[PDB]
This record gives C-alpha cells, structure tokens and sequence, in this order.
C-alpha cells in the first residue's frame, strides 16, 4: 500500500504586490515535517500556489493525499481552470500566456504523482493544522530571504 499523508497549506502577503510567504505542514503516522519561505516581492495568490507546490513536491514517492487548505485561488484553478489551460496551451484565447503560468504548470506536475483528496476549509476553528500554516507563511512574510522570479508586475 502507499504512504497516506495529510498536508495542509497556506500563503499570505503583505501586498499585491509586496513581500510575502508560505507554510504547510506534512503528516504521516505521527511525525511532521514543516517548509516555510518568504519572498520580498510576490503575491497572495502565487504564495498560496506554493505552498501547495512545496509540500507536494517534497514527496518523494506516489501517495495518497489529503490536502487541507483554505485557498480559493487554488480551489477554483483546481475544480475550474486547470483542465481548460491544459486545452489550450497554456494560453489565453488571444495567445498571452495565463498568469501565474510557471506555478500552475508546477503544481499540475505535482497533482498527477498522487492521489488527492482535497478538503477545502474555512479559515477559522476546528483546523489547527492550517492556522499554523498562517503563522509560518505570515512569519516568512516578515523576514523574507528569496525572490520570486517568476513574479510578472501588473500590466
């Protein structure tokens, strides 16, 4: 059998754009293991991407995953526009890429190693895990030590 492991996600910012950071915490039988990073210059949206991107990503071997994470960015991507990008190239109807392009295309590359069962939570009680998630990303977010180079300025 696989290894089942829970992970939970989350990613904060300080701006749009702004320094900002991520956190997730990975479960399997009993022990845990925390990732968190801060960049000086990102978004919301892709730091809630990389937080998903990372505890996946750090999987080394197909499992069986229950991914826990209040992000709607990546809900929506996730149950809604993934499938449609991977239709059309990547591409928006007037060729310009999608954004936040190289993180989903990490992410998809991740989803399609395990098996997933997303459990979409609401930021508040009863998910102890992803608050501390909050705490990590919201932490790196005020010490930040990379840059987030695929970070594209608005317009």
């Amino acid at each position: 059998m696989l290894k089942q492991v829970e992970i939970f996600t989350d990613g904060s910012c300080l701006g749009n754009p702004g320094p900002g950071g991520y956190g997730a915490i990975l479960r399997y039988r009993g022990r845990e293991k925390t990732f968190s990073a801060g960049y000086t210059r990102t978004t919301n949206n892709r730091m809630e991407l990389m937080a998903a991107i990372v505890a996946l990503e750090a999987l080394k071997e197909h499992c069986e995953v229950i991914l826990s994470t209040d992000s709607q960015y990546v809900r929506q991507g996730i149950t809604q526009w993934i499938h449609n990008w991977k239709a059309r190239g990547w591409k928006t109807a007037d060729k310009k890429p999608v954004k936040n392009v190289d993180l989903w295309q990490r992410l998809d590359a991740a989803l399609g190693q395990h098996q997933i069962k997303w459990e979409w939570v609401k930021g508040a009680a009863g998910h102890p895990e992803n608050e501390r998630c909050d705490e990590l990303a919201r932490a790196a977010a005020m010490n930040p030590t990379l840059e987030d180079t695929g970070y594209q300025v608005e317009v």
